[PDB]
């Protein structure tokens, strides 16, 4: 007697792991990244979006959707 | 003699341990965290998953539905 | 000649310390406290379901039903 | 000559100290506050119980039934 | 020797768990909360149309008509 | 015997899944978000239109009309 | 039996995707931009009719006016 | 059937791409990024009316007004 | 055997489609509104004597005069 | 047969596009627009006479009085 | 048969061009922004009065009393 | 006809270009600049009384009071 | 044969453009405003007097008496 | 033939321009000026007494009791 | 013809130049100023009881009670 | 006529030169300035109780109680 | 011919300057006045005895019983 | 002939300066400084009980009771 | 004749120096106070309980409950 | 006649001197340093769980529950 359970289909496909908005974000990060790189030449930016991707994974697994 | 016994069930299967809402919040929770690191650069940001996971667990062990 | 006295039984055992009223109550207070926190990321949120508690105790043995 | 003299048994047992209306009273007044106390996080609501318990308490004294 | 006994039926099933005002009920309640998303933004809104139906099965169980 | 049962077709095809209501409210958040946005320069306003989408089709199957 | 059928055509060139009211908030968004710009200095503000353009044109494909 | 069809013209000389407005905002770039210069010795604010210039065109061919 | 067929005429040229009523209040609609503006600088009020115009339109249809 | 067709003319030249009523809002508009920058500082207030000429354009050839 | 016609005269010379209100407020724009820069220092106060003028002055020619 | 004509001569003389206000503002100016000199060591702040002086003098004779 | 027409002279004595209750009606404004602007410290009540007397004027040539 | 000119004498001594409502009102603002400062700290309550007083004395010049 | 004469006397001994409620006004002026100056270490703290005695006198002799 | 004259002597011995307060407000400056000189190293936090002595003394003079 | 002038003394003596009613009066405004100012922590409230007193001499005076 | 004398008494030990009610509301002030205090951290609530104290004693002199 | 002296007793020993509500908001101070200097490391936060402590010491000799 | 001396066990075994919610305390305190110290090379945050682990003892000898 679950009444929400008619939604998951499309909840996972649109906020999911293999989903367009996850796709945006890495981009904008690449994008900040670069952008800050070239004004203050500072290392720390050109790790963004490593630690982002490994994070997104670990985020899914513990959802289980 | 109590009214009210007869929605337990329901209520256990929508707001409960095994139910989608609370997959859905923790969804949110992922994805504000990666938009918050995005912009800001702060490492806070990436423990929010981990924090809400516990405090579900604990809580739904004091109802004892 | 208390005119009353006939209904306590039944209110003992719908409004009462073991009753579904005050397990929703206390459920409602997880999942608000959850939602909200993902929203502000404000520590005073992680302890709402404790007090209710702690509370709740305190009151009906003030009654004595 | 006084000729209301009969039903004082009957109303100290039905309105009195030792009724079942008081405690219904102060029952409510344990509900209200917890629910107000999830919706809007302020101690105001806490202190309920205690206030008017002693109210009674002063009131009955000085009707002397 | 009930006098009124011979509307039941017709009760039953014009003011009923089936019938047509229940769900004209819920669909205007569904229509309401996205009105009122749309202009606050306030998530308590997206709630509305699971209590109020754990709500009208408790309710019609407690007639047993 | 059910006294309204006339209408259902009408209420169907005025408020249900397929008319125009509901295009003309989700037409109005997607106006909203943008004005919005220019404004504030806010990212929760870009996600408005898809959470409104989801909501109305899990509430249209709990109805069932 | 459709009662709202009549005025989706006129709603569709006031309120769509060829209407003047979208130019005019893009237009708005432009000045803006440039005026924030002149300011602060802050490159955030050299993207902005960009990323609304991308946004109304995925919006008005959801609605299918 | 566009009920907002007669206000274009006024609107595209007004705020456009021949206009009043955009001169003034270009002055103002101009004298900021004067007085600025003088007081931090800076030379980033000897870029700042080429980037705002480039800009406005490429904005205004995005209206298509 | 209709006993009122013969006023629809006189109607249908005082409160209808093509009346002087219809415009009158379109135009305290326009009038109210930049009252508003003038006072608040909340933008909800440019919008209004738009809705109310498709509105009529939708409205006389239905009657049918 | 219209019987309140003799009226437009009075109030065509009293509130109308050519009237003193319209000069005065857009009068009350230039002095709240000056009396709030001077205490505020912020430029969204030196437009406020433009945005509400424009409007009023509008809105008089959709009523056609 | 406009009805407002008697008042322009007094309007005009109380709050018209050459007016005692328009003067008052400017000089009150003297003595705030001269305030100001002796708390501050921030150029930005020195250009207060100036920008004003021709505010006044774009004004009034729009209203054409 | 102007109404306010009455108070030019009261305001010219308490906020004017020869009244206390004005010397008070000056000798305000005078004692900050010293404070922070003496705390600082910067010689931007024994410019401070000229500035303001000319910008007075420039202020009274666009005001023509 | 006008049947009130003795009554004039009287009337346009009393309720009329040189009387005392339209001066004891503008005192009264002159205090609530003053009282309110020591409460609030809000300028639309230094207005006050001004808006009265000129409508007060155009109304007594509307009424010809 | 002035039904009300008995009064004036007493009006024109009681609410005037020479009368101890009057200073009342002025003391007033005194004190609430001070205790307002002590607290904020903020310069736009060392003006409070003299714009009442030009007030006042602009108005009483219209009425002309 | 004065009907609140009476009253100045008490006026004047309780709300005036020489009364209590001024001294504890600037009373409370030192006291703030110390625990300010304590916490922040900041100069414009050490002038408040000054700035307030002159405003004080300047006041008590334009009301002339 | 002094309506509030007897409480002088209570507010003279709690809030006065001789009082307990005083004594805490100077012994709180002599901690805060030893602790802040042991994180920061800086000469400026040796004279704080110095200054604040002198300061309350020439206050008392001014109130007068 | 006087035909209630027996009554003056009672009423002088229990409605009057003398009597009790009044002290209960000012009594309640000091409870009401301290428990509001508990609550809310605003200053208005410790002035309410003072306004009322001098309020009540202006008004015996006037009545002269 | 005073028709209210017989009550002073009584008024006079239930609400007066030696009852319980004032001490009541007292440790009530007590109590709500301590608790804002500790989520605030502000000062101005350790003031609290003192300015409450001279409050009631001035205002019990006044009464006379 | 006093009658509300009935309840001191209880009052005291649930409101009072020696009762559990005391322990409970010291308790909660210093849970606050570990929880800021975690997030900040502002020794501000490490004498939170005993300020308080003194202070409600004080504050109880003066109720003399 | 303590009214809430009920609750004293379960507060003292969930906010207590043995309890969890200490330890969670302090093993966030571990970590926050480590993460700081990392990125910033700063001995002073080497320190923090000592100090904390002290302070915290002192504390609950204070509040003797
Ligand atoms: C729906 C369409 C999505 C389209 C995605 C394309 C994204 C492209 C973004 C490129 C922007 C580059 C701008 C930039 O680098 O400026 C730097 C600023 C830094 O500002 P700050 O650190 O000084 O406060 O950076 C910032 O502070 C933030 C600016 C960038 C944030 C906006 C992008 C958010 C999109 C997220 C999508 C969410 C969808 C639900
Ligand atoms: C029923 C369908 C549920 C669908 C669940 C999908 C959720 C996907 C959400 C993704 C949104 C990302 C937007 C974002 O990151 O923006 C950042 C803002 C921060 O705002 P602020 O901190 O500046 O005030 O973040 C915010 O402030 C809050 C924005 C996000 C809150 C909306 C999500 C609430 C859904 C909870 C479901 C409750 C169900 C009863
Ligand atoms: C009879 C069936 C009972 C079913 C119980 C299930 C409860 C599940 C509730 C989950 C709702 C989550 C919504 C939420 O978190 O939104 C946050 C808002 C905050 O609003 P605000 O602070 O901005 O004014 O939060 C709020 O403001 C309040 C919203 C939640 C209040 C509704 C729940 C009340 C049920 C109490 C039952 C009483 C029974 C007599
Ligand atoms: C004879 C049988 C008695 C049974 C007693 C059981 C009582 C259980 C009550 C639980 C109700 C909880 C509902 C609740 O908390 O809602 C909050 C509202 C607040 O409304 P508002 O503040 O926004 O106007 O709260 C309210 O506004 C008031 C709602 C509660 C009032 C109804 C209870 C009155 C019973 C008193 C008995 C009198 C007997 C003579
Ligand atoms: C017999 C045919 C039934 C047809 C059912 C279709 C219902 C469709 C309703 C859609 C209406 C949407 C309007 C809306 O959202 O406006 C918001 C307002 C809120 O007003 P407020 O909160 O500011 O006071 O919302 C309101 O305040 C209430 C407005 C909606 C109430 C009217 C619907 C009641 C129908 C119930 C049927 C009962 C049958 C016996
Ligand atoms: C029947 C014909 C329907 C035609 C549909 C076309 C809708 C077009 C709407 C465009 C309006 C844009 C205005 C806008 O963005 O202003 C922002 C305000 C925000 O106000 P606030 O947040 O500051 O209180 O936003 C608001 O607060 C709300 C303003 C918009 C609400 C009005 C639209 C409601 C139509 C819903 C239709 C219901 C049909 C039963
Ligand atoms: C119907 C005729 C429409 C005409 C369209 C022409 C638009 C031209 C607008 C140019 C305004 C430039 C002003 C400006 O840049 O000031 C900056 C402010 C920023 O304020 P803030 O960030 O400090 O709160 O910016 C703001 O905060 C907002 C100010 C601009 C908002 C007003 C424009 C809204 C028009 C939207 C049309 C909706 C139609 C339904
Ligand atoms: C309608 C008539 C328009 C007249 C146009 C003439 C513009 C002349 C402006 C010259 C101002 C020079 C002042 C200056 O350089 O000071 C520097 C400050 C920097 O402040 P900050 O960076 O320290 O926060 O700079 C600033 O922070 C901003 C100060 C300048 C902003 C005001 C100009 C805005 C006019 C835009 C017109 C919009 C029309 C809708
Ligand atoms: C026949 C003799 C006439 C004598 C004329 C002398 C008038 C002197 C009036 C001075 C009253 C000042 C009181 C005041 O300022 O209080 C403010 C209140 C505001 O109340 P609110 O806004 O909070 O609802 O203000 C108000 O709300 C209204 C209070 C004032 C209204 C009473 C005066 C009406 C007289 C009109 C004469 C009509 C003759 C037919
Ligand atoms: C008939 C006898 C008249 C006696 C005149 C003596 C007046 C002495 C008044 C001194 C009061 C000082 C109180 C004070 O400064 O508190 C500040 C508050 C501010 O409140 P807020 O801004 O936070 O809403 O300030 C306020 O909000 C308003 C409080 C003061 C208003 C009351 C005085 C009104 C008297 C006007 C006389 C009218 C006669 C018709
Ligand atoms: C009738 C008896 C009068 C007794 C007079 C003795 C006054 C002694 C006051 C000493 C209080 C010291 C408290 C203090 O310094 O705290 C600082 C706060 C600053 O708060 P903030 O700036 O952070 O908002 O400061 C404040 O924000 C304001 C706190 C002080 C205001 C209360 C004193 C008002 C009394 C005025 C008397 C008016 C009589 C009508
Ligand atoms: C009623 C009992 C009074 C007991 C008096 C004993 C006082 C002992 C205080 C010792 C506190 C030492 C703490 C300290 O030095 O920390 C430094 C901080 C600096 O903070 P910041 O500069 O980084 O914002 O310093 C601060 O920022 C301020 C912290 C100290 C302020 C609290 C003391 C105020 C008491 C004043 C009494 C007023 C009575 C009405
Ligand atoms: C004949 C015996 C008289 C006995 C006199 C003793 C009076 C003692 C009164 C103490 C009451 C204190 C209660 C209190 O402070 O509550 C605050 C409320 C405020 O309510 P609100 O502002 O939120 O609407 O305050 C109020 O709203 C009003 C409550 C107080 C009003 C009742 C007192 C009126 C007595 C007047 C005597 C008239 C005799 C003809
Ligand atoms: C007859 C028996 C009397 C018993 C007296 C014992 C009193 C004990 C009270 C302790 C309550 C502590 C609660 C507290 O501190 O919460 C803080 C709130 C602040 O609320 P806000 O500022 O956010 O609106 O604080 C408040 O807003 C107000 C809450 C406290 C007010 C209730 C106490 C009133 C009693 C007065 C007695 C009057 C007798 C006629
Ligand atoms: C009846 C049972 C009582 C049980 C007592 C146990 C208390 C345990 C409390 C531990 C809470 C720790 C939470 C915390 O430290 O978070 C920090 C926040 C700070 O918030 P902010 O400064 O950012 O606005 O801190 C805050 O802002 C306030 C949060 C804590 C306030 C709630 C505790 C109040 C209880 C008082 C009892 C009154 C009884 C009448
Ligand atoms: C109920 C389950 C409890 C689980 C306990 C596990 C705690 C593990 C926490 C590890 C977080 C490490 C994150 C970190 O080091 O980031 C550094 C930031 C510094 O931020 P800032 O200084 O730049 O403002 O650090 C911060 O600013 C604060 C971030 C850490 C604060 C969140 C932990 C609070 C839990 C307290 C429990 C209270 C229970 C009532």
């Amino acid at each position: 007697q679950d009444l929400m359970a008619s939604g998951n289909t499309t909840v996972k496909a649109t906020f999911g792991k293999d989903s367009s908005v996850v796709k945006w974000v890495v981009l904008a990060e690449v994008l900040v990244g670069a952008v800050m790189y070239m004004m203050t030449k500072n290392v720390k930016f050109l790790a963004g979006f490593a630690i982002i991707s490994v994070f997104i994974a670990v985020g899914m697994a513990v959802v289980g959707l």
